[PDB]
C-alpha cells in the first residue's frame, strides 16, 4: 500500500512511521514545508502508525532528540514515539478490509488529516486548535498537550483494568476533535476501507 505523508504546516516536521517492532519503510524523514514523503509498506501490516515530530536535531548518524515524538532518539524511527504524537494508526487486509483511524490517546502534537486515495471511504481528521486550547495540567513544556494517562498514571485515565469511562481530560480532547479516539474505551471513530486501499496523511490540513 502505499502512504503520501505531506507536510502542509508552516513549520518543518520529522515524519514517522512504525509498527512498534520496527520501522515502516525507511521510518523517518525530515519534511520542509510543503514537502511531501511517498511511502510503501507491506499488504497485511497490523498496528501501524504514523505520527510528525516536532524541534528535532539529528547529526550526521541519524541520531538526536526531538521535543515531541521522540522514538528512542533516532532519525528512522524503529518503535513508537514519546506523547503527546497524534496518530495516524491503521491495519492493512484484515481479513479483507482496511482499518484507519486518528487517536488522541497518546496526546496531541500536530493537526492530522488522514484520508485515503482511492475509493471506497471517507476519511478522518482531527485539527482544532488542541494545543492552545490545552488544559493547564496536560500542557507539555517541549510543545503538545498530554494525554491523562502519560500524566497521572492511573488505572482510571490508563484503562489499565479494562474497565474505565470518559473523564474530564478525555473530553476535552473529544469535545474539539469528536472523530478521533479520546481514551482506550471510547466508542470507535475506525473507518472501515476496502483491503489495499491507499492513503495521504496530512499535517496541518487547514
Amino acid at each position: 500500500a502505499t502512504f503520501e505523508i505531506v507536510n502542509r504546516c508552516s513549520y518543518t516536521v520529522w515524519a514517522a512511521a512504525s509498527k512498534g517492532d520496527a520501522a515502516l519503510d525507511a521510518g523517518g524523514r525530515q519534511l520542509n514545508s510543503g514537502e511531501s514523503w511517498t511511502i510503501n509498506v507491506e499488504p497485511g501490516t497490523n498496528g501501524g502508525k504514523i505520527w510528525a515530530r516536532t524541534d528535532c536535531y539529528f547529526d550526521d548518524s541519524g541520531s538526536g532528540i526531538c521535543k515531541t515524538g521522540d522514538c528512542g532518539g533516532l532519525l528512522r524511527c524503529k518503535r513508537f514515539g514519546r506523547p503527546p504524537t497524534t496518530l495516524a494508526e491503521f491495519s492493512l487486509n484484515q481479513y479483507g478490509k482496511d482499518y484507519i483511524d486518528i487517536s488522541n490517546i497518546k496526546g496531541f502534537n500536530v493537526p492530522m488529516d488522514f484520508s485515503p486515495t482511492t475509493r471506497g471511504c471517507r476519511g478522518v481528521r482531527c485539527a482544532a486548535d488542541i494545543v492552545g486550547q490545552c488544559p493547564a495540567k496536560l500542557k507539555a513544556p517541549g510543545g503538545g498537550c498530554n494525554d491523562a494517562c502519560t500524566v497521572f498514571q492511573t488505572s482510571e485515565y490508563c484503562c489499565t483494568t479494562g474497565k474505565c469511562g470518559p473523564t474530564e481530560y478525555s473530553r476535552f480532547f473529544k469535545r474539539l476533535c469528536p472523530d478521533a479516539f479520546s481514551y482506550v474505551l471510547d466508542k470507535p471513530t475506525t473507518v472501515t476501507c476496502p483491503g489495499s486501499s491507499n492513503y495521504r496523511v496530512t499535517f496541518c490540513p487547514t
